[PDB]
DNA sequence: CTATGAGTGGCCCCTGTGGAGAGAAGCCTGTCCTGGA
DNA sequence: GGGGCCACTCATAG
RNA sequence: CAGGACAGGCUUCUCUCCACAGGUUUUAGAGCUAGAAAUAGCAAGUUAAAAUAAGGCUAGUCCGUUAUCAACUUGAAAAAGUGGCACCGAGUCGGUGCU
């Protein structure tokens, strides 16, 4: 007799329940073989548990790494694209130069050259420090001077420039020259009076550079600015201007009257077109006015940046830095002044301490601008003569650095201006720079777009360009070797959806226009009408679509019922009554995309035509793929003989984006077999059938659905890895999903192989059933119809939850990890009841108080990160992990921390003593995580190289993190590490004492009926005896494997001194106990107002000679291996 | 007399921002359709 | 949250 | 009862590519004076170079932290295969009967 039995299966985001029980709600116990060098033969089981796990976590760590390993590499090229042009002029004044560059991180033990970098002679590398304190200096002398200088100084202020070359926000050129606020607003205002006669405005008394440069938001600046002028609003065109000026987007319909926006905004790109197309509308005399506000906005924006007012100079940022400089000097020396004069003994922690906040923390250590203006604050408070260097304080602008945070706000324009000027000065000296000023400017410039990817050949699996040759890309190549539009294409491409029905097709774009006939006589097909004389409602014809269509849909944006019935029933077809059916307010789908293109191009015949289909639905496919305004050029050039300029730079501006669910040549590219008509033709005219979308594809009528049904390529069976990673969630619950058909697969060998009544258990669960349903049942019956066999129920943890709370049945999560096994089985019980009871609340709560559950932690191979990131100054200690191949860690810091791969068990002799005396020794030696290529290769010599002779080979037992060992007395112990370890064993408490726990915890808390309320509440009254009884129990778990003497010590003491604590209290601060016996790591809990800390096992050495333990993923198998008779001499 | 292991307790760990696209999922208003019961 | 490392102290064997 | 397309909104999340600002580490930026030295006073401090997971070959202006993995037999791997049942009890499972 095959047992009728169930399975219930509880999936979290760290735990799968697991539970079979019989016809009866038992749980069947079966004895079980046993394999190893034990004794145990075979042990008695139950057949029910869960299984822990690790949460898995998301790729985005390993795609920001990726992104600055190629941000690094491309840098480093660039600078050495910079001594490529330099080397031959370099070597002919200074061989050694790019050498001694290099080769500075290097001790001077080290070095091939002298160790001054920059002269090699320490003499000329003084004079350069004094003269030129700051590279800002040299910038700047060299930015003002005609003086020929050195070829090494400029060769660094290059360097400088691009390895620092700053953001690529705004495009276009800047004009350094606009910083003036006030004057620009005075053109500004003059040109808008003169164009606006009948309208001036008075700008007198109106402060426009405080109001403009104030730290506010854009409309604040944009209210106080109007609230000085009388008679203006932000709403008028003169409020519109400022708001542009300001960077925001003002609409420009109402001051023209215009039929479409006009919306500017001077961080798009489109702020050249759309001022060319509305001078165009509105008349080629207003280009100065725009002019004058895109001055005036390049003045606020220069003027947020630059606090440098009237200094006149090529290069404003290094007279910014050279102003802070000073200012932080004269500062310093005032500071030193006054405290030397009131303060002195606080004189040595201001400026000596490093470990301290101070002035000498702040330059020598690691305390921030921040930290030490905090630390500086209340000593300034309690002297004199600070207080402009306290609004300096407050300003953030005391004793400031030149490398700040700040400097994030940097156009690349800048340094572009600087190097421009440095090199118009410069080039008359050096020819070979005047002749490679493009490439300099270029490299300067140079970025790689969005939409090409890396510019790999082929061998990475995340590139996707195609190139038009094999040249090596350079920077000034590189139009010349990407075909830019079909890379865009390919990257739009790869990222889209394929059809459901034809998998062979792309999708259309989501405004095609084919599409939105596709969707309007789709929608048309089902509107039904009823008139007067009329006994049933009747479709309408095709001739009464395509009238409709043209009078409304190809005319009105949106149309209504109420509009159809007055221009169409009432109108063309006279029918003053109609009810119209299946449409209630208004249409769906609308002809938008028409009205764009009649807008554009102004010909209704053109768009009418159907000949022209291939070329409209191309261009806009065009129109769709691609974002870059010269590709869309590059491909338009085809059709431009069709249009003229303003139509086709209109035609350049329109931007679509999403695409549509279905494909081409599903609606109009496959053709009936039998009428030659597609779906589109059918849904113009589908006599009296009238068969939508729907009707088509599941009518056997015609060859569409055959079609369909070839189509469907018998796609090979995803493999349940690739088929859950397919699905649509984070990998979390993925990884679950796949443990979870692990343990129904092994639970099925388990029973002989005999298959399942029942199975119980958003889209997510929905594939989960698809997947359990297709891997259990996969018999056809004569009529091809799958044989269900199995059952898959989907029930709600909110049924099962009521289920607990109505028969007292409590779930504590702070016992132990039983709940989970006593929820799935609660799962399958309640579904199997329900579906399909003194007998059975007994049966129920026998199984509650069982014992022994199997649960399992699950052994896994640790990866990830080599060690910690942060890097450490050079320290006497072996534990030190060079950064690199040549670099001695005693020399140089670096790592620290490694992460352990696996353990592994290594008997053999180790020569110990200063006589080189042969041990042999038995321990553990963990392979780190950069090791394990090297281990993997061969194990021999790595055990050979750290000092292990004599290796023995079968005695390598693969030992992964969590590796269970079994004790004397059953404690037991998981490996944590190669040299720690972890708790292994559960408390087990009677049914009784978790509710009475629970009824305590929620004393207060109380959800149900008053009388209820007031038993539970007298219940918890009555059994205050348990107290002691959970403390003596927990003291014995304690001692018996726990052994955690005196911080056991001093939680009895607590208990004792909190006695006298109200019952809720006291309940509540015993349940925080469980941490020092719960699962996994130990850690620090809260007890009263004693906290007491962590016991770490840091031993490994007791457990080396026990019982090891392998499990399946069920815990049901298992194989016992003893450590003691393993490597006996 | 000093090197070597074995525990107690304490302290540490890379951060911030922008631009470009595609998809999915969930909720809501609603209309229509396919399949079986 | 959780494992590594280090200062400190102590017991032990060469 | 399940499934689908559309019209619109709202919200969140995922995945991929291109850039910026730092931080950290070592070296360079003659420390002076009195004192044998311990030390004491004095001066000064803002910056610069290189590296940012060891490295690897398929040598790319590419890849290197996602995912998967109890034990034994076969297989290079993928992958395939390998373990008796019924009854009475329960402090981590125990006992009885058949085979």
């Amino acid at each position: 007799m095959d047992k009728k039995y169930s399975i219930g299966l509880d999936i979290g985001t760290n735990s799968v329940g697991w539970a079979v029980i019989t016809d009866e709600y038992k749980v069947p116990s079966k004895k079980f073989k046993v394999l190893g060098n034990t004794d145990r033969h075979s042990i008695k089981k139950n057949l029910i548990g869960a299984l822990l796990f690790d949460s898995g976590e998301t790729a985005e760590a390993t795609r920001l790494k990726r992104t600055a390993r190629r941000r690094y590499t491309r840098r480093k090229n660039r600078i050495c694209y910079l001594q490529e042009i330099f080397s031959n002029e370099m070597a002919k004044v200074d061989d050694s130069f790019f050498h001694r560059l290099e080769e500075s991180f290097l001790v001077e033990e080290d070095k091939k050259h002298e160790r001054h970098p920059i002269f090699g002679n320490i003499v000329d590398e003084v004079a350069y420090h004094e003269k030129y304190p700051t590279i800002y200096h040299l910038r700047k002398k060299l930015v003002d001077s005609t003086d020929k200088a050195d070829l090494r100084l400029i060769y660094l202020a290059l360097a400088h420039m691009i390895k620092f070359r700053g953001h690529f926000l705004i495009e276009g050129d800047l004009n350094p020259d606009n910083s003036d606020v006030d004057k620009l607003f005075i053109q500004l205002v003059q040109t808008y009076n003169q164009l606006f006669e009948e309208n001036p405005i008075n700008a007198s008394g109106v402060d426009a550079k405080a109001i403009l440069s104030a730290r506010l938001s854009k409309s604040r600046r944009l209210e106080n600015l109007i609230a000085q002028l009388p008679g203006e609003k932000k709403n008028g065109l003169f409020g519109n201007l400022i708001a542009l000026s300001l960077g925001l987007t003002p609409n420009f319909k109402s001051n023209f009257d215009l039929a479409e926006d006009a919306k500017l905004q001077l961080s798009k790109d489109t702020y050249d077109d759309d001022l060319d197309n509305l001078l165009a509308q509105i008349g080629d005399q207003y280009a100065d006015l725009f002019l004058a506000a895109k001055n005036l906005s390049d003045a606020i924006l220069l003027s947020d940046i630059l606090r440098v007012n009237t200094e006149i100079t090529k290069a404003p940022l290094s007279a910014s830095m050279i102003k802070r400089y000073d200012e932080h000097h004269q500062d310093l020396t005032l500071l030193k002044a006054l405290v030397r004069q009131q303060l002195p003994e606080k004189y040595k922690e201001i400026f000596f301490d490093q470990s301290k906040n101070g002035y000498a923390g702040y330059i020598d250590g690691g305390a921030s601008q921040e930290e030490f203006y905090k630390f500086i604050k209340p000593i300034l408070e309690k002297m004199d003569g600070t207080e402009e260097l306290l609004v300096k304080l407050n300003r953030e602008d005391l004793l400031r650095k030149q490398r700040t945070f700040d400097n994030g706000s940097i156009p690349h324009q800048i340094h572009l201006g600087e190097l421009h000027a440095i090199l118009r000065r410069q080039e008359d000296f050096y020819p070979f720079l005047k002749d490679n000023r493009e490439k300099i400017e270029k490299i300067l410039t140079f970025r790689i777009p969005y939409y090409v990817g890396p510019l790999a050949r082929g061998n990475s699996r995340f590139a996707w360009m195609t190139r038009k040759s094999e040249e090596t890309i350079t920077p000034w190549n590189f139009e010349e070797v990407v075909d830019k539009g079909a890379s865009a294409q390919s990257f739009i491409e790869r990222m889209t959806n394929f059809d459901k029905n034809l998998p062979n097709e792309k999708v259309l774009p989501k405004h095609s226009l084919l599409y939105e006939y596709f969707t309007v006589y789709n929608e048309l097909t089902k509107v039904k009408y009823v008139t007067e004389g009329m006994r049933k409602p009747a479709f309408l014809s095709g001739e009464q679509k395509k009238a409709i269509v043209d009078l409304l849909f190809k005319t009105n944006r949106k149309v209504t019922v109420k509009q159809l019935k007055e221009d169409y029933f009432k109108k063309i077809e006279c029918f003053d009554s109609v009810e119209i059916s299946g449409v209630e307010d208004r249409f769906n789908a609308s002809l938008g995309t028409y009205h764009d293109l009649l807008k554009i191009i102004k010909d209704k015949d053109f768009l009418d035509n159907e000949e022209n289909e291939d070329i409209l639905e191309d261009i806009v496919l065009t129109l769709t793929l691609f974002e870059d305004r010269e590709m869309i050029e590059e491909r338009l050039k085809t059709y431009a003989h069709l249009f003229d300029d303003k139509v086709m730079k209109q035609l350049k501006r329109r931007r679509y984006t999403g695409w549509g669910r279905l494909s081409r040549k599903l609606i109009n590219g496959i053709r009936d077999k039998q009428s030659g008509k597609t779906i589109l033709d059918f849904l113009k005219s589908d006599g009296f059938a009238n068969r939508n979308f729907m009707q088509l594809i599941h009518d056997d009528s015609l060859t569409f659905k055959e079609d369909i049904q070839k189509a469907q390529v018998s796609g090979q069976g995803d493999s349940l890895h690739e088929h859950i990673a397919n699905l649509a969630g984070s990998p979390a619950i993925k990884k679950g999903i796949l443990q979870t058909v692990k343990v129904v697969d092994e639970l099925v060998k388990v029973m002989g192989r005999h298959k399942p009544e029942n199975i119980v258990i958003r889209q997510i669960t929905k594939h989960v059933a698809q997947i359990l349903d297709s891997r259990m049942n996969t018999k056809y019956d004569e009529n091809d119809k799958l044989i269900r066999e199995v059952k898959v129920i989907t029930l709600k943890s909110k049924l099962v939850s009521d289920f607990r709370k109505d028969f007292q049945f409590y779930k504590v999560r702070e016992i132990n990890n039983y709940h989970h096994a006593h929820d799935a089985y609660l799962n399958a019980v309640v579904g199997t009841a329900l579906i399909k009871k003194g007998r059975d609340f007994a049966t129920v709560r026998k199984v509650l108080s069982m014992p022994q559950v199997n649960i399992v932690k699950k052994t896994e191979v640790q990866t990830g990160g080599f060690s910690k990131e942060s890097i450490l100054p050079k320290r006497n200690s072996d534990k030190l992990i060079a950064r690199k191949k040549d670099w001695d860690p005693k020399k140089y810091g670096g790592f620290d921390s490694p992460t352990v791969a696996y353990s592994v068990l290594v008997v053999a002799k180790v020569e110990k003593g200063k006589s080189k005396k042969l041990k042999s020794v038995k321990e553990l030696l963990g392979i780190t995580i950069m090791e394990r290529s090297s281990f993997e290769k061969n194990p021999i010599d790595f055990l050979e190289a750290k000092g292990y002779k004599e290796v023995k080979k079968d005695l390598i037992i693969k030992l992964p993190k969590y590796s269970l060992f079994e004790l004397e007395n059953g404690r037991k112990r998981m490996l944590a590490s190669a040299g720690e370890l972890q708790k292994g064993n559960e408390l087990a408490l009677p049914s009784k004492y978790v509710n009475f726990l629970y009824l305590a915890s929620h004393y207060e808390k109380l959800k149900g009926s008053p009388e209820d309320n007031e038993q539970k509440q007298l219940f918890v009254e009555q059994h205050k005896h348990y107290l002691d009884e959970i403390i003596e129990q927990i003291s014995e778990f304690s001692k018996r494997v726990i052994l955690a003497d005196a911080n056991l010590d001093k939680v009895l003491s607590a208990y004792n001194k909190h006695r006298d604590k109200p019952i809720r209290e006291q309940a509540e601060n015993i349940i925080h106990l469980f941490t020092l016996t719960n699962l996994g790591a130990p850690a620090a809990f809260k007890y009263f107002d004693t906290t007491i800390d962590r016991k770490r096992y840091t031993s490994t050495k007791e457990v080396l000679d026990a019982t090891l333990i392998h499990q399946s993923i069920t815990g049901l198998y298992e194989t016992r291996i003893d450590l003691s008779q393993l490597g006996g001499d």
